């Protein structure tokens, strides 16, 4: 069951943005939305997709283990902050493109189509993903398929072993408290223009005390600075939840 | 051999009048260093860090159901007001909640306990105190070099139980989630006890930058509860000037 909730619109309006927050208690059966719409739009995952390339390269053994070093060959990478070796939770905290493309280009195709498939992962769409194209139909994921496949992640129910899961869930940890531990990931898909704007994501669950929440939040972007927009709208709908941080 | 005394490391127990000691290694348990050889093997009653053992074995016999279990609280008066409520894993081990664990540990029973605690190499791998208060001279007690290599083993998922089993008990410990710098950590007071025969307080983990993993297990008398804080802040202060900081 989903209730859009209109109240929730003043913190889009307040920021000029234009964008879904999707929040559910417990289960993605008990959800709310600011706009019903938005929430089963598609869009780019951009750097979210890093979470299913992670959980695929496990699977299928590209990704040796919990402990394996991608190593930086000194070549030239588009952020200095990919200049260096990291960890799989280096890598997918600090959204190292290139580390997840080599993944990718293990893995191949047919076993990345596959597994998208059995994650039921947005339009399982073959193109784009981790790699920048311009394609009309590449893969995309609206908020509300964010939230179903990160409540099976966290109830290890996807199609992969526990292990494998277990690994990825500890490499999202953003924030670690004693009876709050939020669980994370950001995308952003490039500013775009301004008639075809790019798209930025905060999407995650958080456990307070002995209740989770999962939730998924996209907006339309089309200047670099509105960027932390994405996780301050969220973070201040769910504090007006009675859900709030460090 | 695998361990060199730095004497230099007394700095930080001398300007607090402190009897205690520091053990950290680098990649494994074959490349440390310590304040204290002597001290470094001496065995101390476990205190709250024996939550550690005691939930990988709650969830290896089943007694911890799953990941997921929610221990309640039956309403009846805890010894610390932060015990009563409902708790999860996380937090029963984040807020070293006793009465859970002691339920976990009557559920295993003494032959499983036992067995388990060879298994793992646990200390003294004594049948008595752990979970439960006791003043025999004979009960369980560890070495900060023990701590270390149990948690190594914990880190690599080489103890005698599922990976699944150990990667739940590992979230379970993060007490510190930045990008590049993720901090797994127990802490443990075995209780003021008396001037000449004081408590004990730990602080024990290990600590992922950026590619690097460091482990490490502190230990100290305690005879006032005001010098508590002196558990975090002395390994905190070797841990910065080795350039580990969080």
């Amino acid at each position: 069951s989903i209730t859009e909730n209109t109240s929730w619109n003043k913190e889009f309006s307040a920021e000029a943005v234009n964008g879904v927050f999707v929040l559910c208690k417990s289960s993605s059966k008990s959800c709310a939305t600011n706009d019903l719409a938005r929430a089963s739009k598609e869009y780019l995952p951009a750097s979210t997709f890093k979470i299913p390339n992670a959980i695929i390269g496990l699977e299928t053994g590209v990704i040796k283990n919990e402990h394996q070093v991608f190593k930086w060959d000194g070549k030239p990478r588009a952020m200095k902050q990919w200049e260096r070796d990291l960890t799989l939770r280096g890598a997918i905290q600090v959204s190292a493109v290139p580390v997840f493309q080599q993944i990718a280009r293990e893995v191949g195709e047919v076993r990345m189509q596959k597994y998208l498939k059995k994650f039921s992962y947005g339009n399982q769409n073959i193109s784009g993903g981790i790699d920048k194209s311009w394609l009309e139909d590449q893969l995309r994921i609206s908020a509300v398929n964010q939230v179903e496949f990160l409540e099976s992640l966290y109830l290890n129910k996807l199609s992969a072993s526990k292990e494998n899961q277990l690994i990825v869930k500890e490499a999202l940890v953003t924030e670690a408290a004693p009876e709050y531990l939020v669980h994370s990931k950001t995308g952003f898909s490039g500013v775009g223009t301004e008639s075809n704007p790019g798209v930025a994501w905060w999407v995650g669950w958080v456990e307070k005390e002995t209740e989770v929440y999962f939730f998924a939040f996209n907006m339309d972007i089309d200047n670099e600075s509105k960027l932390p927009l994405r996780k301050s709208i969220p973070t201040k709908i769910m504090e007006s939840e009675g859900i709030i941080g460090g």
